[PDB]
């Protein structure tokens, strides 16, 4: 009993689409043509805030680490994307025909973090966090997938990342999706711009 | 076995700290003179990001709601506190000469939500959720207090919000740590303006 209110683009939903469709769970979409969206209703449960409802789904579908341990870094790691996230924004619909350039020259310095924390988990051969995938990968995989259309590439000074785009691209429900008309036709931004 | 790292300033840290104070835990400051701290040791488990860090002391201490529908509202609390937080933090280093007028002047838009939100729970006669503290009570009162002095009596119009500074602020060891010179004599901000 999922339905999520947004715009008619990925943007903040991306990543609990993505969580969604590869936990098997179905939901409504309600589009919202011209606390900020989007907005969650798990029954009666009326939330807002892209990662309250991350959490929530995180609490409920069990993709919040093992341990309460586990469960903070995953923690960490999303407030991470989130920094990444919220500059990434601003770009866009801020300083974006200026900004670009300086943008793209920092992207490394941003993403290096990611990349060593994955180093550090099985020399990055499963999940950001654990061994078992949990909502800060589908929030961390939707940043790099905007970024590879940013700044195409970006993601070749790294190997443990590039790997890892690859891997949970490929889990088979998330694959799917991401070829679905659902995703592949909405546009990445309300400004159109990317 | 707590260690928090953060600058000589209450900033992001006067929360949790409230939050150990309170609730009786002991930690060790190390400051930093001159993932952007604060850094949270407990045992060898280390955190950075202040959020991140609420939410682990709220798992381990039980300052998260009774149940996942608590702790799902107490996310979307905290979250929207956060938001704020992060438009106060601009104005302080940023546009504060000619930022603070207009912020003021949209501060009771800002702060309407929360007096809305505890009008809903029990006439706001307990916490921001539920009928246990949580730890986007002590994220809630710091935003609150900092605000009284960025614009006195901005929570007079918000007779709710005013109680719930007052009774939280009564809470035995809160009202002490409130008073000791550990807190009265750190500045709110690092650019010396509040």
């Amino acid at each position: 009993p999922y339905t999520v209110v947004y715009f008619p683009v990925r943007g903040r939903c991306a990543a609990l689409r993505m969580l969604l469709a590869d936990q098997g769970q179905s939901w409504k979409e309600e589009v919202v043509t011209v606390y900020q969206l989007p907005k969650f209703q798990d029954g009666d449960l009326t939330l807002y805030q892209s990662n309250t409802i991350l959490r929530h789904l995180g609490r409920t579908l069990g993709l919040y680490g093992k341990d309460q341990q586990e469960a903070a870094l995953v923690d960490m790691v999303n407030d991470g994307v989130e920094d990444l996230r919220c500059k990434y924004i601003s770009l866009i619909y801020t300083n974006y025909e200026a900004g670009k350039d300086d943008y793209v020259k920092a992207l490394p310095g941003q993403l290096k973090p990611f990349e060593t924390l994955l180093s550090q988990n099985q020399g990055g051969k499963t999940f950001i966090v654990g061994d078992q995938i949990s909502f800060a990968d589908y929030n961390l995989l939707d940043l790099l997938l905007i970024h590879e259309v940013l700044a195409p590439g970006c993601l070749d000074a790294f190997p443990l990342l590039s790997a890892y785009v690859g891997r949970l691209s490929a889990r088979p429900k998330l694959k799917a999706f991401l070829a679905s008309p659902e995703y592949v036709n909405l546009p990445i931004n309300g400004n159109g711009k990317q």
